[PDB]
């Protein structure tokens, strides 16, 4: 059975700047708090430190983590320059194109270096997302779209006005027909006021197309826990609720490794929540996610192709209605992003029809 996970990677790589959101994609997107603690959400299923923290502040546009497992036997040869320790684990960012990252510090400092920046125009928010493809035999064939926290209060109850435009960004990411949402949550807060759960509804009133994340059990006040939460009691999300409890930063600092978090994340869930344990954790959700993916992919591939080719059909009549002038130094912005689109879709449909078996 040819994988389907890597097909739509290519896919998302194709549409990297020529515009994804008419394709309407299957993929899984990531929405959370700044405190929600989504970060640790995604180097739980990594393995390993990846994203740049807060240390005084956070990122600023999309990121689409595609993990791609490979097994153990296959191997990079360390650069940029000298040998000769050979890496199990490397990342791949399509702006720098067939670059190897064998240090993962460095693959953070790159997301750094690549996330906002003055660059171009207005202010901080870009919806370009940073495509980082991540290979390693410790992760499972998964990827996510991460998109910038939100504030923990209303937008209203905070004093920038950028954060109106973090709320338009994600909107415009989970509007996706094929999107579904991952909310992040912590039990740390009170769940129905969640901004992950409330601009969830917004797209989809109910839990059809969202799955809730639990994330920090062991930090809810005393005498308390997230049984009913958890029970699927409280929360109106349908594709299911699933809860972990990932390193802090204190943990990362002091150096405490992703398996031996999975490890007490393990223990605190047999002892607070026995009759529920086998189906939480980080283990069972990065699987879960895993299948779901696999599922919601080839339910859309049909859809997906016509699509592809509808578009094309749309486009090529577009420039039919655009005329000159096909010459020289000059395309003009609209006929060139057409012309573009085209390639692009050209490129996409090939991908598809390289899918075998009949």
């Amino acid at each position: 059975m040819e994988a389907l996970i890597p097909v739509i990677n290519k896919l998302q790589d194709v549409f990297n700047t020529v515009g994804a959101d008419i394709i309407q994609l299957p993929q899984i997107v990531v929405v959370g708090t700044q405190s929600s603690g989504k970060s640790s959400v995604l180097e739980s299923l990594v393995g390993r430190d990846l994203l740049p923290r807060g240390t005084g502040i956070v990122t600023r546009r999309p990121l689409i983590l595609q993990l791609v497992h490979v097994s153990q036997e296959d191997k990079r040869k360390t650069t940029g320059e000298e040998n000769g320790v050979e890496a199990e684990e490397w990342g791949k960012f399509l702006h720098t194109k067939n670059k190897l990252y064998t240090d993962f510090d460095e693959i953070r400092q790159e997301i750094e270096n690549e996330t906002e920046r003055i660059s171009g125009n207005n202010k901080g928010v870009s919806p370009e997302p940073i495509h980082l493809k991540i290979f390693s035999p410790n992760v499972v064939n998964l990827t996510l779209v991460d998109l910038p926290g939100m504030t923990k209060v209303p937008v209203g109850d905070q004093p920038k006005d950028i954060e109106l435009q973090i709320r338009e960004l994600i909107l415009r990411f989970i509007s996706n027909p094929n999107s579904i949402i991952l909310a992040v949550t912590a039990a740390n807060t009170d769940m129905a006021t969640s901004e992950a759960l409330k601009i969830s509804r917004e797209v989809d009133p109910d839990g059809r197309r969202t799955l809730a994340v639990i994330t920090k059990l062991d930090l809810m006040d005393a005498g308390t826990d997230a049984m009913d939460v958890l029970m699927g009691r409280v929360i109106p999300v349908k594709l299911g609720i699933i809860g972990v409890v990932n390193r802090s930063q204190l943990d990362i600092n002091n150096k405490k490794s992703v398996t031996d978090s999975i490890r007490d994340e393990y223990a605190f869930l047999q002892k607070k929540y026995p009759s529920l344990a086998n189906r939480n954790g980080t283990k069972y959700l990065a699987r879960t996610l895993n299948r779901l993916l696999m599922h919601h992919i080839r339910d859309c591939l049909p859809e997906l192709k016509t699509r592809i080719n509808v578009l094309a059909a749309q486009y090529q009549s577009l420039l039919n209605s655009y005329g000159e002038p096909v010459d020289g130094s000059g395309s003009g912005s609209g006929s060139k992003e057409a012309a573009d689109m085209l390639k692009a879709l050209q490129g996409a449909s090939q991908i598809i029809a390289e899918i075998r078996e009949t």
